[PDB]
Parts: C-alpha cells; sequence; structure tokens
C-alpha cells in the first residue's frame, strides 16, 4: 500500500531533492563501508535524476554495479512526535538506505515507490542517509538483463539508473491513513447518469473514529459519510472523460489525519470487439511513450511532461501507454487532471529467449514469477484509483507463444484480476511472430495487443507487400471477436533526412509507412485502437541497429516535430474518441 | 538579507514545487478577484518553470500581462509555534503574492529571492495560495524594455516569465540566524599559508547566546567560538582554487535553531594588469552562460547544471559570467563545491538608447537606477559568501559612454564596493563602439570587460581586415593599465552546416572566427581572460538576424558539441589557470 505524499493540515512533506554527495563503487566499497563515514573524494549529482549522462566519459555511462548516494538529513525534536517515513519514489535498480551506517530498508524494483520508517534510528542533529543503488540486470531482475564486465539489457532502452524519482520525508499522527480505495458503479439507465461510489479506508496503529467529506471541482463540499466503509449517491455526477476530465475530491478525516484524493468517475468494460469507456465505443489515438529525456536520462522531468501532454492535445491524441514500466506518480496525477488515457504496464520486458535454452525453461531461464506478481501487486496498490488507467499490461513483447509460456503468464493474470478493485481489462504486448492461434494472450487478454513492424523489420522497403501480410495477419486475429489494438509499429527516421523518392530513414518514408499500416487498419472494425512507436526518440545501447539511439519516435528527444507528427496530428482530427466504428 | 533554507535540526523545507493551478489573465482578472475562489477553468503549470514554452500555441508563449498561479497549501496546527517563512526563490517579473485572498507580499525583481511571514495569515485547514505574475516590461524594470499588444525587450533573449525558481516553505524559532557574514584574511607570507577567518551573526527576535563550530572537509570539527562576531585561526589552510575546491563547513548554533555554512578560503585582489586568485596570476576560460532549457526556459534545471559544469570540466574551463541575470542558488552553491570561477551579474540589461532621445535623459530616459541599486544590493546580500564569485558586473552593454552614464554609474559602483565584505572587483560589460578614452568603465572598473565581434557583426566574413580592427582597439586599450578581458565574442553557427571553404554560419567558420581573435589576445599580457559568447544556443524574440534564437554557442541547445567545442578544449588544455602571462 502506497499513498502519494502529499501536503495537508495532518502531516508534511520535505523535498530532499538536491545535489547529493556521489562516489562510483569500486568494489572495495562494501568492505570499507563507505556508509558510515563521509563520500570520501566524493562527487556531485543531483537528486532525483538518473546518473549516467550527466558526466563526460564511458565510465559514468557505462558503470557497472553500485554508485553510493550519500547525504546530510536533519529533522527538529519537536517533529519527533509524528510517525516519520522515507519515502523514496523510484530507485534503479536495487536500493540499500543506510542512516548513521545501520542499513534500514531495502528494495529490489526501481520503477515503484517503496518507505520506511524513521522514528527508531535517527539522531539529534545531523545524521547521514546513504542510499547505495545497484544498476545490475539478469534472469531474477524486471527489465530482465542477459549474458554476452558490463549489463547486457534484453531490452531495446538504456540502463539509466540511480534515484530515478524523488526522495521526500512525510510525517503523519501515530494513527494514520493507510491506504484508500474507491469505486464507481454508474447508473447510466436514466436520462442523466448518477452514480454511488464506495469507499474503503484502512488505518492503522494505536486506534478509532473516521471521517469522510466529498467535494467537486471547484472545492464546494457536497456530502459527507462515516465509518471506514461508506457510499456516496452523486445525482447529475460529472463523468471523467477522455480529453474532457473532471475530477471530484475527496478529504478524509480520521483522528488526526486528514489526506484528499482526487477521483474520476469514469466506467471501462470491453464488450465483444468494443471497448467502452463510460458505456461508449473508444478508439485508441496515441503512442507508446518513455521516461527519457537529456540530461536526465529516466530521471523524472515535470516539465517535459507538461509539454508532452501539450504536444498531445496539439497532436488530437487522447492515450498513451506507460511503455516498459511504470511512470511516475506525478505523470499519473497529471493524466487524471489532463484526462488523457493511460494503459499502466509493468516492468516486465525482456522475458523472451551446448543448446538453445527456452525462455520459461525450470531450471536455466527466466527466474521472475516471484518478484513479477510483487510488481503486479505493488503496481495496482498505487494507481489503483487513477480514472486514467482503462487497463495493465502484463508484460511487453514475451515468449507468449512457447512451451511453459502460458503457465507463467495464468497466476499474473489472475492476480491482477484479483486485485485491481474496479476490475479493468488486461492484456500483455505481444512481439511479432505471434498469430491468434499461439500466442497464449488470445485466451488470457481481454483485449489484443500487437507489436508490429510491416513495412520496417519485417518488409521493408517493400510497403506493398507489406501490406498484403499485415492484412493476412490482421484478418486472422479477427476469429477471437476480441479488441485488437496497435500499441507500437513505426520506423526508424532520422530527423532532416528528405527525399522525394523516399527511401528508408527519411521523414517521407516515416509518413509512408504509416499511411500503408493506417490503411488496413481502418478495414477492420474490431481495431479500437492505434499507437505507434515512439512518442519521441530515446536513449538505448550501442549497436548497429541503433542510429545514436532509438529514432522511431514521431518528435525527436527534443519534441520537436517530424513531418510524420504533422501527418497524425492531421489524421487524428478527423478521428473521434467514440463512434469512430 | 537572504539565507539559502535548507535542511537543519531547527529548521524544516517543504517544496511547494509539483504542477500548480495555472490561468492566464485576460484583463478583468483582477477585478474579478480571482485570487480568492478558485481557478475556474484552471490550467496545469508545473513549477519551479517558466510558462513561455510549456503549451502550444503563440497565445501562451506571447502572452502580455498577468498569470495566476493557485495552489492548496496545509500546515498542521503543532507547527505554528515556530516561525513559518514562505521563500520565493524567484518569480518573473513582478509577484504579488495572496493567501485566502489577502496580498500578503509583492515583489519587484525577476531573479532574486524574496519572502515574507505565514504566521498571521495562515488558516486551520486548506488555505488558497495564489501567486499573481506579470511580465511586461517598461524603462522602469531590469533588464530594459523599450516600445515600438507585446513586450519589446531592449535585450537579446526570451522573456522567460512564471515562477521560473522554486517556491518553498521553511520554519525557525522565534529567535534565528537571519544573516550571516565570513572574510579571510590569508598569510601568504609564511611557507604554508595560513588563515584567519572573521565571522558576524545578526539575529532577530526576543532575543541571547551564539555558539559557532568550524568543520573540514570530511566533517570533523577543528575550532570553536562565542558570541555574535569572532574570528578562526587556520594553520595549515586549505585554499579554494579555481578547478581545485575546497569547503570548510560552518555550524552556528543560536538559542534554538542551527544553520550550516559551506566557506571557501580563497583572496581575489587586482593588481597591475594581473587578477591575482590567492596571489597568482589568473586567465579566465570560460564563456558567457544563459539560463536556458527547453522546455523550462528560464526555469531553474539542475540535472542540466550539473551537465554543464561537466561540459566545462571536460572543456577545460574555469569560469563563467551570470549572463544579464543572477543564476539560481544552486548553481552557486554547485560552482563552489565544483570549484567554478564566477562573474556574478545584475539585471540590468538594456540601459542602452520627434528627436532621438538619450539613455539618461532625466525626463524621458532609463528610470531604473533606484531599482538597479535595489538588485546592487540584494545581489551582494544573497552571494556575498560564496568563493566562486571572484567579481561583480553592475550591468551588461550599457550606454557607458553617453552623457549622464557616468553620472548614473558612479552611486551603483561605490554601493557595490560598499556592500561587499570582501571588496571584490567591479566592472561593467562594455558594448562595441566603446574605446578606452570615452568608455566611463575606464575610470570606474577595477578590470575591463569587452564584448567584440570583430568577424561577425564588425569586418565578418573578412577575418582578415577584422583583425587589424581587433589588434588596434585592443592595442589601445592597454594604455589604461588595467586587466582587460573578453566577455563576449563568437559568430552565429547552424550546428550541421559544413564547408571547406567555409562561409558564414558554417561550423568550420565559427572555428576561423575564435582562431583569428585568440590569435590577437595571446598578443598582449594584459589580457587575462577569454570568455565566448554563447555557451550553448539559447532562445530569444523572433527577428530576421535570429535563426531561430541565438547560435553563437559552442554547443547546441541541448548541450551538444559544435566543431568549434572541440577546437577550444584543445585549446583550453594547453593553457593553464594561473601563470598563463
Ligand atoms: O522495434 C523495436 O525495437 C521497439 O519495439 C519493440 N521491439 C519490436 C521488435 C523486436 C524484435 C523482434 C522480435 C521478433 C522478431 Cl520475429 C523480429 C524482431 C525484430 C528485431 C529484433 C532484434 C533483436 O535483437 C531483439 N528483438 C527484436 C522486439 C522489440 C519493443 O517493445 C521496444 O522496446 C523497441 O524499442
Ligand atoms: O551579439 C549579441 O547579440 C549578444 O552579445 C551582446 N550583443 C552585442 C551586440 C549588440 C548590438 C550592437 C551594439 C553596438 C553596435 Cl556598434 C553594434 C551592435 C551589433 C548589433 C545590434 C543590433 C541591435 O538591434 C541591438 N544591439 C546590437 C548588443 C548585444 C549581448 O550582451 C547579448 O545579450 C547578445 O545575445
Amino acid at each position: 500500500a502506497m499513498l502519494y505524499p502529499v501536503l495537508t493540515q495532518s502531516r508534511l512533506l520535505s523535498d530532499l531533492s538536491g545535489v547529493w554527495n556521489f562516489k562510483l563503487d569500486n568494489g572495495k566499497g562494501f568492505e570499507e563501508k563507505w556508509y558510515e563515514k563521509p563520500l570520501k573524494d566524493a562527487d556531485t549529482m543531483p537528486v532525483p535524476a538518473s546518473y549516467n549522462d550527466l558526466k563526460e566519459g564511458t565510465d559514468f555511462r557505462d558503470h557497472y554495479g553500485w554508485v553510493f548516494y550519500q547525504r546530510n538529513i536533519s529533522v527538529p525534536e519537536y517533529v519527533k512526535s509524528q510517525r516519520i517515513v522515507l519515502r523514496c519514489a523510484a530507485v534503479t535498480h536495487y536500493a540499500m538506505i543506510y542512516l548513521n551506517g545501520k542499513l534500514i530498508c531495502e528494495h529490489k524494483g526501481g520503477f515503484l515507490p517503496f518507505e520506511v520508517e524513521l522514528n527508531d534510528d535517527l539522531q539529534d542533529g545531523d545524521n547521514l542517509l546513504t542510499i547505495a543503488v545497484n544498476n545490475v540486470i539478469d534472469y531474477t531482475t524486471l527489465p530482465v538483463g542477459g549474458k554476452a564486465p558490463q549489463n547486457n539489457p534484453n531490452f531495446d532502452f538504456f540502463n539509466y539508473c540511480g534515484i530515478t524519482r524523488p526522495v521526500k520525508i512525510y510525517t503523519t499522527p501515530e494513527t494514520y491513513i493507510n491506504d484508500i480505495t474507491v469505486t464507481a458503479d454508474i447508473d447510466f439507465t436514466k436520462e442523466e447518469p448518477s452514480a454511488v461510489l464506495n469507499y474503503n479506508v484502512e488505518i492503522k496503529g494505536k486506534d478509532i473514529t473516521c471521517k469522510v467529506e466529498l467535494f467537486d471541482e471547484e472545492g464546494t463540499k457536497l456530502s459527507e459519510t462515516e465509518g471506514s466503509e461508506g457510499t456516496f449517491e452523486i445525482s447529475n455526477v460529472r463523468l471523467w472523460q477522455p480529453l474532457n476530465a473532471y475530477l471530484y475530491k475527496i478529504k478524509v478525516t480520521a483522528g488526526q489525519d486528514v489526506y484528499t484524493l482526487p477521483y474520476g468517475v469514469r466506467s471501462v468494460r470491453v464488450d465483444g470487439t468494443k471497448f467502452l469507456i463510460n458505456e461508449k465505443p473508444f478508439y485508441f489515438k496515441g503512442y507508446g511513450k518513455h521516461e527519457d529525456t537529456f540530461p536526465n536520462g529516466r530521471g523524472i522531468n515535470l516539465p517535459m511532461n507538461t509539454k508532452d501532454i501539450s504536444i498531445m492535445k496539439w497532436q488530437h491524441a487522447n492515450s498513451f501507454r506507460t511503455s516498459h514500466y511504470p511512470y511516475s506518480e506525478e505523470m499519473m496525477r497529471l493524466c487524471d487532471e489532463e484526462g488523457i488515457v493511460v494503459i499502466d504496464e509493468t516492468t516486465a520486458v525482456g522475458v523472451n529467449l551446448g543448446e538453445r535454452i527456452g525462455t520459461f525453461d525450470k531450471e536455466h531461464g527466466v527466474q521472475t514469477q516471484e518478484h513479477h506478481k510483487d510488481v503486479i501487486r505493488d503496481l495496482i496498490s498505487r494507481d489503483k484509483n487513477h480514472a486514467c488507467v482503462v487497463m495493465w499490461s502484463i508484460a511487453n513483447e514475451p515468449d507468449s507463444a512457447a512451451e511453459g509460456a502460458y503457465d507463467y503468464f495464468k497466476p499474473l493474470y489472475d492476480l491482477a484480476r484479483e486485485l485491481d478493485p474496479q476490475k479493468r481489462p488486461c492484456t500483455l504486448v505481444s512481439v511479432q511472430g505471434t498469430t491468434a492461434d499461439t500466442d497464449c494472450s488470445s485466451q488470457l487478454s481481454d483485449v489484443i495487443c500487437l507489436n508490429r513492424y510491416y513495412g520496417w523489420y519485417f518488409g521493408g522497403p517493400d510497403l506493398e507487400v507489406s501490406e498484403t501480410g499485415l492484412r493476412k495477419e490482421l484478418s486472422d486475429w479477427g476469429k477471437l471477436g476480441k479488441p485488437v489494438m496497435f500499441t507500437e509499429y513505426g520506423a526508424d527516421t532520422v530527423s532532416g533526412l528528405h527525399d522525394t523518392t523516399s527511401v528508408m530513414y527519411t521523414e517521407e518514408y516515416q509518413v509512408e509507412y504509416y499511411e500503408m499500416n493506417n490503411k488496413v487498419f481502418d478495414e477492420f472494425d474490431f481495431v479500437v485502437g492505434e499507437q505507434a512507436w515512439n512518442f519521441a526518440d530515446f536513449a538505448t545501447s550501442q549497436s548497429l541497429l541503433r542510429v545514436q539511439g532509438n529514432k522511431k519516435g514521431l518528435f525527436t528527444r527534443d519534441r520537436k516535430p517530424k513531418m510524420v507528427a504533422h501527418y497524425f496530428r492531421n489524421r487524428w482530427s478527423a478521428i473521434p474518441e467514440f463512434g469512430y466504428k
């Protein structure tokens, strides 16, 4: 259970962000117990941010192993009466928190929050907070790291590591609000849709009165309820809608603690080959994104988030997929405010491939299902209340058509559907090569999400031949009667390369590629969404197939529009959110 | 008096940063008293950051007038016992702070901090904090804005406005440390240089004991002193040096309040035509920078700051000038940690130009000297203790060779030299066209800082002819016997444009331009520094002479190296910090 720490009349919030003491481990780092004394010959490193690109030389960018963040923490004794918590929004990949020298916390998982209590191990004056981060990836990590001293990522994006998201401190009374949940049953039958909202507060500590208050957009009060559980009757409810968002406020007063939560009233339901939002046939318009900026790397970047959402509404999009890892809490909340449809995805990327071993080989294969279940647990525990999240993605391009694959995902799908209070659709992004008959996603998933590159990796530069292929496979996928959407498709384009008679990597070819694909898409009424790959150019590991990173983005890494970006904006302008099919 | 709010055993610090409620004024904004009720139909805007580039359309970028930031503030009553302060690191240009509807603070000045007290006007639960920002510039603002409904900046950089730097909240006991000052008298006579440091603490409130403690780099204690004033004897003092920084810690315990301060022991003194740091002949290597990134605009950007300082040490630079406005506190402190020489400059840019009026015309001219004195007051009050600041710049390219000019600056120079506890050199950046005989900087300034463009605006593309000119004027400047340095010189280069036989705007020409200039520079021993313009490409107002902004940077706006960047790195590698002349 992880609530987003905010500022409230009952709780504080001190951002530990700034320039910390930084030092690359040299192997002897742990034996010599650097976490006690200061960082001798320390360096400077801003937090939050990925450290790989913040210094020159490959030895900082391509570091293998541990790095030590160090900082000076201090609290006034008049606050020790409250509950002190250290919240780490994200640490990529493996974090180990020390306080004066005592290991107080550990976490496996570089893209989800985790907190620890500081009341017992604090001191009186200056305390030495030491956060050690590991970047190693292997068959036991999500994302998955291969092998053939450097990390070999089994994924197509750079291994940005470090304190990726903010590290803050917040307080709370002894008996506090530890978690909250809210679902909505919307009565679309009446001429005006009314709504009934069910809540459930979980307290913790030496309990015992609980109060909840409902407010609207402006802040006007609307109703009140008592107890750890209750409901709200909203006649004339203002439904959260794609691109037309509306968020109510919820103020829960429990004992000596208060916490507010913005909630969006909307319904999500799959019906045959139709993805229904608020009981209407929705069509996905957008692209798979990355949390990738320069030189922040994977580090949080609120200004760029607002710019991207501006570029999106500029382009007439409505959705994106948190490609290959969960995004920041801030970006999720922003999509609630701005009304952006989001496909929340886990870190489960790279679960694929004297003898060739098999993905799900019990002895020499991925050892990730345990942690994979944790992520599904922690991901939903965090974003369960986000009205923008309309579906979960268990994994990106796994070996979903291989032996043991179905056995691997079935418990994960179940855990997901048993944990989502709203019981939202579940899916997995199908790598190219799978078919309706071979993909275990055909049975497990509510929506089929394809990653196809007809016209690039498969068929390019012959777009004519590539078209018949795309049509042949897409037509086959209709046999399932489920909703089909493309979550990835694009061609690497180096901004600035032009040609009248186009060739691969030019801006002209990139547009043609999306014209041919979109043409086929519109031929089938069970295609309920198109999301291009990628929103913008992003960094990867070096390779002959990567022209200074991934260049399949519609925009450059600095958000500048390629010619394709205008193409889509024109297309998506004449395509509505509902009723397209 | 403005101390940098940090985290201490006696004081808190809650970063109000995040996505605030935003709304462009429409004229009726103030009459309709938006600062009381919420922002109806509000928008999203991250803080801190310039808002001009965070939304699409010229109407947000080219807005004229007011914008309303709104936010929800809340404090627990158990903290009301302390002193509550709202610190605004920067608001560009004019800020007006409301709390529940009551105007509680105002400030003129978009690039320096200002705080206000919240104890008296707080409420119990949720408070509506409303920060209104104005972007208008005219003859009464610094920077100066001209005329011929839009702002016409009298300067060559875009008018990025909004909550440019962080807005935080910090507490402190009734009797607190309000200000601190530290100077150093270094005895360079002994074989080992010892040092004596003089401090001076200023308290405020219902007083009455004061304690100060000195620590070194690691954190080991070194000495102790009592009283609001005292000294420290440092035998074997570790002198802060350019590119070899060393900062001591200073822990002042006054009553129920503590505050720590990193200090760097170094001496600055001009001797004839020699700029002496720690009694050695220093040579400036660097460039004039901007606080300009995309899409942040002028907004703070700690990751880029660390990257720029990496690029600098990569390039073998040692100094930069806070071109045309004071930079963030974080960047100043970082230069102390990283050992970067800084020329702190004020916002006094644009003080230049049926009849042609004169700059300092008493009735129809710049009405800025009053505010100009404030900035000189507040700038030194903030950065007085930064061992990286080795000189002050009263103004950039003013009309320093016109009637009334000398009368305008003389009181400003005096106020500067009377306020700097360290009595550091003072100068002003001389626009092209001035000569040793005409520039009032010849008498007022300790160091001559020239902004010359021989080979671009003046002479280009004939670099041969441009050379004789540069030599003729530079030789003349030697008549003063003072130290001369170029704070600006460069040629607009569009990254990617190449030619064997170079032309203007190509990368080849840019290198040639700096070769010719640097050749002449090295012919004169009274030239003690070279700083190119600019560090990287930055945004300006649109114009036929601006190719999508200013492109004179050595690096692109995203910090990528142009061919010139490697040229300098090779040159600056064979040029030392001391003894070059
Ligand atoms: O096209 C992208 O590369 C982007 O789209 C997705 N991406 C899709 C392409 C991927 C493949 C792959 C898998 C099966 C077959 Cl038959 C062909 C190919 C192409 C070449 C190839 C070569 C390899 O060595 C490894 N993996 C592949 C999987 C990855 C990913 O989801 C995304 O991370 C990536 O950036
Ligand atoms: O070259 C830059 O433009 C950069 O260097 C500095 N910059 C120097 C060039 C500036 C001038 C100027 C002034 C006197 C004379 Cl004789 C010629 C010229 C050139 C053209 C010209 C045209 C105008 O309409 C107004 N101002 C000028 C002053 C400004 C500034 O300090 C910096 O802000 C700027 O970005």
